[PDB]
Formats: structure tokens, sequence, C-alpha cells
């Protein structure tokens, strides 16, 4: 039956960005690629099997692809090509994504907000909100 990710399992499309350069200028973005990486509308597409979910992210800048189980570290490239130590877990309704390298932190928040799925980014002072709608 149900299981409380169900929420989030969808495909979703970006319709609004905040602060997102500042972000990606704290996490570390060169300006070339925050220039393109800024340009794109991806679309984020989440599915689970048995315990595993599976977050796609596509855009024309980059195809991004992580699956995981939740409280299980795992190994992820991002789109900036960081090779981090990702952790994500469920806190109540809210997917808390953790990544680690270098002796340095970001935490990615995604929760369901009215229609919408509301992404938080913060490193540390900065903070950016991506929001996506269904597609
Ligand atoms: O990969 C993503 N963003 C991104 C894009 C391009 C570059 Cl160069 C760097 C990043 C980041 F820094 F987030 F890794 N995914 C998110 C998005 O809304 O777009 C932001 C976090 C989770 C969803």
């Amino acid at each position: 039956g149900s299981h409380m990710c169900d929420a989030f399992v969808g495909t979703w499309k970006l319709v609004s960005s905040e602060n997102f350069d500042d972000y990606m200028k704290e996490v570390g973005v060169g300006f070339a690629t925050r220039k393109v990486a800024g340009m794109a509308k991806p679309n984020m597409i989440i599915s689970v099997n048995g315990d595993v979910i599976t977050i796609k992210s596509e855009s024309t800048f980059k195809n991004t692809e992580i699956s995981f189980i939740l409280g299980q570290e795992f190994d992820e490239v991002t789109a900036d090509d960081r090779k981090v130590k990702s952790t994500i877990t469920l806190d109540g309704g809210v997917l808390v994504h953790v990544q680690k390298w270098d002796g340095k932190s970001t935490t990615i928040k995604r929760k369901r907000e009215d229609d919408k799925l509301v992404v938080e980014c913060v490193m540390k002072g900065v903070t950016s909100t991506r929001v996506y709608e269904r597609a």
C-alpha cells in the first residue's frame, strides 16, 4: 500500500529559481559552468522500486541519476562534477540529502508544498530555492 515517499513520485519540471547562482558560487562552481547551468530548465523524475528510490535530473546541461536506500550512504557525482558522499533520509515527510566532500557539506531538502515540489539548497550562509511542478 502507501508509503511516505509516494507524494514525491512523478515527473517534475522546474518553474522557478531563486539565488541559484550564489549557491553554485558557494559550492565552488566556475563562471562558465554557472552561466550554462543557470539557463537549464531541468526535469526531475522520481520513482520507487521496493526500498530503492531513483531520482533522475535531466536537462540540456547534463543528465544525472541517483539510486539509493534511505539512510545508506552512497557515492554521487554531482552535475558540476564534485565526487561527494551522499546520504538521503526522510525527516517526517521531507527528503533530506546531505553531500560531503573535501571537508565541506551541503544540504538539499525536497518537500511537498501545495502542488509543488520545493527544493531548498544550503551551503554555509547561502540558500537557494528551486520550485518544480508536475510535468
Ligand atoms: O543538479 C542539480 N543542480 C545543479 C545544476 C547544475 C550545476 Cl553546475 C550544479 C548543480 C548543483 F550544485 F545543485 F549540484 N539539481 C537541483 C536542481 O534544481 O537543478 C539542485 C539540487 C537538487 C535539484
